[PDB]
């Protein structure tokens, strides 16, 4: 359990801000605010971890949703990020995320983005 | 609002069944049951939704979490959906997922599966 | 060795034509013409299968790559198909795939998309 | 025209060895060598590159292929890494890429890893 090592805030590559608390049962729950894109102020997520993490030096698996939706606009869309939490003096967690967007059927193939995000402790 | 629309029970095309609840604010709660992998039984999934979609035919973009970790096993492994709702008498829920293992630093190019799941009302 | 299997005109669920040729030592050349994007006429492409796959009942990895610059327009981009052959009365190459675009730095964050096409040798 | 830019070796974080060379008409041939997963030596690998890129500071785009066959081992799997070379002091490719084992119908859903890999010029 790394509840107390996932709980707080974390800053990414771009310089977007991702702060959640991890309760004891693997629920994640927070806010984002992305520092691009189509995106003001903080959003909500939400999502889950793997509470009882392997002792063999493995990470910690997890993974959360935004819905780009909050009072100030949205962007008819939602990310995933799915990743690792990895401890020690330089905590990470590394991802791999879904942007999809709302599409017509017709423009479903061009509907979902894919990149990878970084997030550490520290800038 | 397809608050009404998304809640309820879906089924992909693996035979693994999602339950979920869409509350008015964009959550999204419920259970996960996978016909495949090291998975038995429910898991707690969330996520979220646009609550307020595009009117012009557009889907509905969500997304939700389920860490592979419920009373009976965990897979040290967790799975997001990134997708869209489309509605109407063949209504689906049409996703692309990521899902990360937990592994050592060593192992972790080879952490993370892809696919594209595709959820029904009906089977 | 589905080097007969594989060698041919193959059409997707978007309508897209692949017309290829599998060479006894791995090798994929031909052309891909996209009903969508932006995109028209055909684009060379190039790529690799395994000319020795598992007799388990397992398909054939291959992949193939296609930069969207012909003689007629230039999309700055290029996609990837990863997947298997699987023969049989219903032959089918399944895929998912990876579009790159060029972009500035600032927007590389929003350079990639991601999605999945399912080829078969009718329609 | 990056032909120049793009054509030589180049390493990854992972410690891989990517030797090719990018001809004038798109073509991308060479080598591949990876440091971690179920291979040695050098494999083929063939792409595609956008030979006349915009003018406006992005990026190139490209893509290859390798299947993981060579006369040592063979993996029963593809790899296709779709990406962009940005040029200049610090020149890089930035990738994601796609790995499909052959599987059978039923393990088809866990047949595709996702990653992200940079290459430089160095090291």
């Amino acid at each position: 359990r790394d509840e107390a090592g996932i709980t707080g805030t974390w800053y990414n590559q771009l310089g977007s801000t991702f702060i959640v608390t991890a309760g004891a049962d693997g629920a994640l729950t927070g806010t984002y605010e992305s520092a691009v894109g189509n995106a003001e102020s903080r959003y909500v997520l939400t999502g889950r971890y793997d509470s009882a993490p392997a002792t063999d030096g493995s990470g910690t698996a997890l993974g959360w949703t935004v819905a780009w939706k909050n009072n100030y606009r949205n962007a008819h869309s939602a990310t995933t990020w799915s990743g690792q939490y990895v401890g020690g003096a330089e905590a990470r967690i590394n991802t791999q995320w879904l942007l999809t967007c709302g599409t017509t059927e017709a423009n479903a193939w061009k509907s979902t983005l894919v990149g990878h995000d970084t997030f550490t402790k520290v800038k």
